[PDB]
């Protein structure tokens, strides 16, 4: 047709306990509760595509088996609201590939793109839709990188990338993993550390640009519409003021892109800060975590000599810096 | 015109095909002179996907192990396993019975691939599911796939055996409610081998054969590398494997098994032979003059690979293995 109804939902880390340092706490809860809403949205909305990115997985090389399990099960939620497209982050488990490719010949509602080659995939209402997938490079680049040549070996992949879009049929969609040249702020960085990408090497003439691998919301651009949707959890306190959620992409075959952010409303993140810890900073803290429903840390300036057991007694307070 | 399942009216009549323990990615004789099974395990695959499209089947069968590596497969083996997988799903529906791995993760990727797909199956669990073949039969899976822990460590005796029992007599409860078909399916070693070899052997899971359900139409069994007629009521076979994985098995006969059931009539089936390369065994009490000109005259047009047995050494041995090409292992 001449419209297409897109899910993007990105960065999940399935199996993240995060503050292992000082109190873990698994966020699994937490996540699956987050991971529904989508779920449901999907089906509310009634997408015609779902397209996945970033790290669905925490551990990058040893995954546990519940969080496998969580993966395996979301993903097949995924496939019966709508046809589902994954772009992977970089394992190097060799035999993944193997796996994507045997299950994107077996099922017509999911497809694995773990190359740089395009792929011509069918959405829910019969919308054609060509993919065209930037991964993490295998080496290739990082055998044969020089800086000079690296750099180049990036822009030929993505201007070829150009030249495979213009062959679309009805609608183009750009898929990456990379971090986007001229992030200043998360930029949880390096050091590193992934591919760097400027935002004017990607294929213009796609209709819609999806990304991953950072944890916050980014807006990178308007032609094409450049986004990455960001983790559904606030994974640590440097999301504390983030708003976590996917994105709901709506295309026309001649109106310009419209889009919005489906809320996810997972627990909440304070920060507390005092110049140092005294009575009076000792009852402040311990007031509030008991009326907090999520996770506080608390930093301070000034040493205040011994301090008592908080993040033993607190069971909200999981960070102290 | 399309490529799904058929649907007949009052079809009575279910063609099978079952095929066991390939060995993908096995090399032979690793410590003598190391020989890649690859090309004639791929040969014979072919020759048995082959038979399964010429005799249109209803439903495929995979039991064993598929996988010569249980804990460390390499990206060649899972990519020609894969492969072969994809080759019987276009034919007909898989149903696969896995030997047990040691990874954790291949129960997650069997349920995921079976949820997602109606043309292959993976049953690593006791529970019996029922399938739909190719012309729309109704086929239940009775499994009894490799027991667990139990096994380790065992205790104790014989209620490992009253369990096994039990697990058996629950699948003939199982069998009992099938719609039109019954099918079962195990990872064991039949008490009563005989004989070749009993090794294996090596920590294994025996049970009778009277204990296992009358009331199927068809028990297949895997883990078996010799093709092994074990009774006709209910019809028990191992296929065995597709190539003659040691010199143990020279005298066997490779391949796969095509069976054909209908409703009033008894199980009828025949061998698929794989013909994959000869074995041969050479004895002699000491590599003498003779026995040079012996082993010499007969590897010089043998399609297969010799092995020679002497006792006792008696000066210095030439280099036949560097000369015979044919001759993998002088033990
Ligand atoms: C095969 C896909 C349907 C799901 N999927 C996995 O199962 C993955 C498994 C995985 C990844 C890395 C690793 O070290 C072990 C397993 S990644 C991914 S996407
Ligand atoms: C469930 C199918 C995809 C077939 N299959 C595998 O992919 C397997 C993969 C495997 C097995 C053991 C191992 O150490 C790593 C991967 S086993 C098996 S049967
Ligand atoms: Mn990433
Ligand atoms: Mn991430
Ligand atoms: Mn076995
Ligand atoms: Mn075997």
């Amino acid at each position: 047709l001449k419209e297409l109804k897109i899910l993007h939902t990105s960065d999940w880390h399935l199996g993240v306990t995060s503050w292992t340092s000082s109190r873990p706490v698994d966020r699994r809860e937490e996540l699956k509760k987050a991971l529904d809403k989508v779920v449901e949205e999907a089906e509310k909305r009634e997408v015609d595509l779902i397209l996945l990115t970033g790290d669905l997985l925490h551990s990058r090389n040893n995954p546990s088996v519940v969080a496998l399990h969580d993966l395996l099960d979301y993903l097949k939620r995924m496939m019966r609201t709508a046809p589902v497209v994954v772009l992977p982050g970089n394992h190097d488990w060799k035999g993944l590939k193997l796996f994507g490719n045997f299950v994107t010949s077996i099922s017509s509602d999911i497809t694995f793109v773990m190359s740089f080659e395009p792929v011509d995939v069918e959405a829910k209402r019969g919308q054609k839709v060509r993919i065209l997938p930037f991964p993490y490079p295998d080496e290739s680049e990082a055998l044969r990188k020089n800086e000079g040549d690296f750099r180049f070996f990036l822009e030929s992949r993505l201007n070829k990338l150009y030249e495979e879009a213009l062959k679309k049929e009805d609608f183009a969609i750009f898929m990456g993993h990379f971090t986007v040249e001229g992030l200043a702020g998360y930029a949880g960085i390096e050091q590193g550390r992934e591919i760097i990408i400027n935002r004017a090497l990607i294929p213009s003439v796609v209709d819609y640009a999806a990304l991953g691998h950072i944890h916050s919301f980014r807006e990178i651009q308007k032609q094409p519409l450049t986004i990455y949707p960001g983790s559904l959890i606030r994974i640590d306190f440097g999301e504390e003021a983030d708003e976590k959620g996917a994105v709901f992409v709506e295309l026309k075959r001649g109106e310009p892109p419209r889009y919005e952010r489906i809320d996810a409303s997972p627990l909440p993140l304070k920060t507390l800060y005092y110049k140092k810890i005294d009575t009076s900073a000792l009852k402040s803290i311990r007031d509030f975590c008991r009326n907090f429903p999520g996770y506080v840390r608390v930093v301070y300036e000034e040493d205040s000599g011994i301090l008592p057991d908080l993040m033993g007694e607190i069971d909200n307070l999981v960070k102290i810096e």
